[PDB]
């Protein structure tokens, strides 16, 4: 069964800090696709590689270490969609708060970006994704500055956010989302607890994203904003 499975790899060093529903949701998929050799374990342990990062504990060590010595943007270099948004970092963030800065955001498949959150005096945030160590590197990290905030690994695919705030942050992450699952891009937008968003898609390669976001936006969110940062598309838009 599906259980035996996921302990199985969950039991391996490669995927052990995975979300467990990931992992669960992953194998019932290839499952019904299959009704396998039994080793749909293989599909599944496959489609994992990829699923997360493609993020190894030697990078994390090395961002806990790195965090720990005062250096952040080390730490968040050693992170692969935080290290590209690196340069234009603090000029993405003016563009976000520029008309109002929150108390509390809810960054949704955070990664280490919390990090940049907290340099940038946020006092409130919540976190959440699919990889343990990510939370590893930045909840010592939150208590030793009395910094609050809470990462929770969830996979937003099997249960949307239950936490509200003045913001959420989904950067980079719809295309993944709508590709595992039509139309659940928009319906995690739809579930967010938060009257403010800050989207984001690739500017390389839904061909172009703009024409499928702007076409697909429920007619209760709004576009306060567009604009092209680094290798990011982004918009503000406002839940009604
Ligand atoms: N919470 C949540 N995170 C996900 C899901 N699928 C992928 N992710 C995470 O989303 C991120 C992709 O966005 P990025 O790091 O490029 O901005 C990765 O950190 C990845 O592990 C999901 O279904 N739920």
């Amino acid at each position: 069964n599906i259980n035996d499975a996921l302990t199985s790899i969950l039991a391996s060093k490669k995927y052990r800090a995975l979300c467990p529903d990931t992992v669960r949701r992953i194998l019932t998929e290839e499952w019904g696709r299959h009704k396998s050799p039994k080793q749909t374990v293989e599909a599944a342990r496959t489609r994992l590689h990829g699923i997360c990062g493609a993020v190894t504990p030697e990078s994390l060590k090395a961002a806990a270490a790195a965090l720990s010595a005062g250096d952040v943007k080390k730490a968040l270099s050693l992170h692969a969609s935080t290290k590209e948004r690196l340069a234009e970092l603090d000029t993405l963030y003016d563009f976000i708060f520029s008309a109002e800065t929150p108390r509390r955001v809810l960054d949704i498949a955070c990664g280490l970006n919390p990090l940049a959150l907290y340099e940038r005096g946020i006092a409130s945030v919540w976190g959440c994704d699919i990889h343990q160590g990510l939370g590893d590197v930045i909840t010592p990290f939150a208590r030793e500055k009395d910094w609050d905030f809470t990462f929770a690994l969830q996979d937003v695919l099997c249960a949307p956010p239950a936490e509200a705030g003045d913001l959420a942050l989904i950067f980079k992450l719809l295309p993944l989302l709508e590709r595992e699952q039509a139309g659940s891009a928009m319906a995690l937008l739809q579930s967010l607890n938060t009257p403010r968003m800050a989207v984001s898609f690739p500017t390389r390669s839904e061909a172009n994203y703009a024409a499928w976001f702007e076409g697909g936006l429920p007619a209760e969110f709004e576009i306060e904003d567009k604009k092209t940062i680094g290798t990011e598309l982004i918009y503000l838009i406002k839940k009604n």
